[PDB]
C-alpha cells in the first residue's frame, strides 16, 4: 500500500538541532539523497540537499504542504491557527494571514512604515546604555515583539509598559522550554509541559481581552489592524458556516504570529550584531555603504535596499551562515505519492534539512566561513540564489518572509546608522560557535559598546 526509503535500523549526552543536522548529514553520504529514520514504528522521511528539497517542497508542492505532529501535540489545541493547523484552515487562514500582511483591509498606514517606528524607537532605546556594555537580547527581542503587537493591536508599547514586559516574559519562557536539547526523546517533561499550556492560556486571554474592545468598535469601512480586517472576513464570509474564520481561530492565529515572529527574528538580529563584531572590515562596508546612500538625517527604507549590493549581502549571509532552523519546521505529506522511487503514505512525517541546502559546498564554495561575498558575483553585484532557504520553500514558505527581512534590514541599518560596534573582546578570539539547542541555531552570550558615531 506503501513503500518508504532505506535508512538505519530503528529506534536510534546532550544533543542540539546543529547535531541532529549533521547526523542527518552523515547518513546522507551513506545512503544517498532521500532516506527514513524510524522511531519505533514512526517513520520519519528526511529529505537532503537542493535537488531533493527543490523537487518536493517546489515541484510538489501541494502534496508536502502538511505539517508535521511534531515531538507532541497539546490538548490546549494550537492546530486552529497557522503554524500547527493544516489542510482547509490552514489553506484560508495563512492566505488571508499573507494578504493582511501585505496591506489588505488593514487600513492605510503600512507595514514598512511600522517597522520604521519601532527602528527608531530602539535606536532611542540602545542610546540609554551611554556606550557602556551591554547585552542585545533585551532590547533585540522586544523590537519584533512590539511589531507584532502593533500590526495586531495597533499599538506598539514603551519598553517599560507592564503589559509588555508580561507579554515577552511569558514568550522568554516558552523560549527557554522549546529550545531544550533531546538525549530517544526531547528533555524536558519534570514541571514545564504545565507551565507551557499555563502560559498559552494567558496568552489567548490576552488577545482576547484587545479583541473584545476591538468588537467594541467594529466597521467594515475603516480596518487598521489585523484583528479589525479579520473580524471583517468574519462578516463578509457569515451564512457560509461552519467557517474557518471564528474567535477560536483569530485566537490561535495571533499567538502563532508572536510565536513565530518574534524569537526567530531577535535570534537572528542577536547573531547579525555578534558577526558584525567579529568581522570589522565587513561592518565598515557596510556603514560606508549605508553613508553613501542615506546619510545621517532621514530613516532607512526598503527602496534603499536595491541600491545596497553590499549590505543586503550582509544580511543574507548572516542568515544562510547561522543557520537559524536547520530543519525547517516538520512536513508531512498531504496524501499517498509516488516520489522519486518511494510511495509515502498520506500522514507521513517529513523532514527538510535546510542546513543541506544553505551550507552547499559547490553553490557556496567554502561555506562554513562568513562571507558577503556568497551573494555577490564577480564584479561585486547582489546575487540572488534558487540555494536561500532561511524561511524554507514551497507553500509552508515563512509567512512572514517579508517583513522577517524588513525587521532585519531596517534594523540593522538603522543599528549601524548611529553608531560604530566596541567589542569588549578583541574580535581576533571572540568565540562565536552557537549554543547547544532544541530548535535553532542560536548565538553564545555576548556584550558590546554602542557608541554614537564618528569618522
Ligand atoms: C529571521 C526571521 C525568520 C525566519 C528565519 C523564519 C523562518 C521560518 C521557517 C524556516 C519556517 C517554516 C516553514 C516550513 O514549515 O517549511 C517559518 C514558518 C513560519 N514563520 Fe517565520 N521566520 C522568520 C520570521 C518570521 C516572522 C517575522 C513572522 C511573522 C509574520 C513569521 C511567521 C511564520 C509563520 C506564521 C510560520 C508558519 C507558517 C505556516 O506554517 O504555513 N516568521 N518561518
Ligand atoms: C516558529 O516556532 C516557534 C513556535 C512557537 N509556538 S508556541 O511557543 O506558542 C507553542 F509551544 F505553543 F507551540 C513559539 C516560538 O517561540 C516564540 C517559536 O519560535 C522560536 C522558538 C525558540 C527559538 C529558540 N531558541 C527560536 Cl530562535 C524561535
Amino acid at each position: 500500500r506503501g513503500k518508504l526509503p532505506p535508512g538505519p535500523t530503528p529506534l536510534p549526552l546532550q544533543i542540539g538541532i546543529k547535531d541532529i543536522s549533521k547526523s542527518l548529514t552523515n547518513l546522507s553520504k551513506v545512503y544517498g539523497p532521500v532516506f527514513t529514520l524510524y522511531f519505533g514504528l514512526k517513520p520519519i522521511v528526511v529529505l537532503h540537499g537542493y535537488e531533493a528539497v527543490k523537487e518536493a517542497l517546489i515541484d510538489l508542492g501541494e502534496e508536502f504542504s502538511g505539517r508535521g505532529i511534531f515531538p507532541l501535540a497539546e490538548r490546549a489545541n494550537r492546530g486552529f491557527g497557522i503554524v500547527f493547523s493544516n489542510g482547509k484552515k490552514w489553506k484560508e487562514i495563512r492566505r488571508f494571514s499573507l494578504m493582511t500582511l501585505r496591506n489588505f483591509g488593514m487600513g492605510k498606514r503600512s507595514i514598512e512604515d511600522r517597522v520604521q517606528e519601532e527602528a527608531r524607537c530602539l535606536v532611542e532605546e540602545l542610546r540609554k546604555t551611554k556606550a557602556s556594555p551591554c547585552d542585545p537580547t533585551f532590547i533585540l527581542g522586544c523590537a519584533p515583539c512590539n511589531v507584532i503587537c502593533s500590526i495586531i493591536f495597533h499599538k506598539r508599547f514603551d519598553y517599560k509598559d507592564q503589559q509588555f514586559l508580561n507579554l515577552m516574559e511569558k514568550l522568554n519562557e516558552n523560549i527557554k522550554i522549546l529550545s531544550s536539547p533531546w538525549i530517544p526523546i526531547i528533555d524536558y517533561f519534570p514541571g514545564t509541559h504545565n507551565k507551557l499550556l499555563k502560559n498559552v492560556a494567558f496568552m489567548k486571554s490576552y488577545i482576547l481581552e484587545k479583541v473584545k474592545e476591538h468588537q467594541e468598535s467594529m466597521d467594515m469601512n475603516n480596518p487598521q489592524d489585523f484583528i479589525d480586517c479579520f473580524l471583517m472576513k468574519m462578516e463578509k464570509e457569515k451564512h457560509n458556516q461552519p467557517s474557518e474564520f471564528t474567535i477560536e481561530s483569530l485566537e490561535n492565529t495571533a499567538v502563532d504570529l508572536f510565536g513565530a515572529g518574534t524569537e526567530t527574528t531577535s535570534t537572528t538580529l542577536r547573531y547579525a550584531l555578534l558577526l558584525l563584531l567579529k568581522h570589522p572590515e565587513v561592518t565598515a562596508k557596510v556603514q560606508e555603504e549605508i553613508e553613501r546612500v542615506i546619510g545621517r538625517n532621514r530613516s532607512p527604507c526598503m527602496q534603499d535596499r536595491s541600491h545596497m549590493p553590499y549590505t543586503d549581502a550582509v544580511v543574507h549571509e548572516v542568515q544562510r551562515y547561522i543557520d537559524l532552523l536547520p530543519t525547517s519546521l516538520p512536513h508531512a505529506v498531504t496524501c499517498d505519492i509516488k516520489f522519486r522511487n518511494y510511495l509515502i503514505p498520506k500522514g507521513t512525517t517529513i523532514l527538510i534539512s535546510l542546513t543541506s541546502v544553505l551550507h552547499d559546498n559547490k553553490e557556496f564554495p567554502n561555506p562554513e566561513m562568513f562571507d558577503p561575498h556568497h551573494f555577490l558575483d564577480e564584479g561585486g553585484n547582489f546575487k540572488k540564489s534558487k540555494y536561500f532557504m532561511p524561511f524554507s520553500a514551497g507553500k509552508r514558505i515563512c509567512v512572514g518572509e517579508a517583513l522577517a527581512g524588513m525587521e532585519l534590514f531596517l534594523f540593522l541599518t538603522s543599528i549601524l546608522q548611529n553608531f560604530n560596534l566596541k567589542s569588549l573582546v578583541d574580535p581576533k578570539n571572540l568565540d562565536t560557535t552557537p549554543v547547544v539547542n532544541g530548535f535553532a541555531s542560536v548565538p553564545p552570550f555576548y556584550q558590546l559598546c554602542f557608541i554614537p558615531i564618528h569618522h
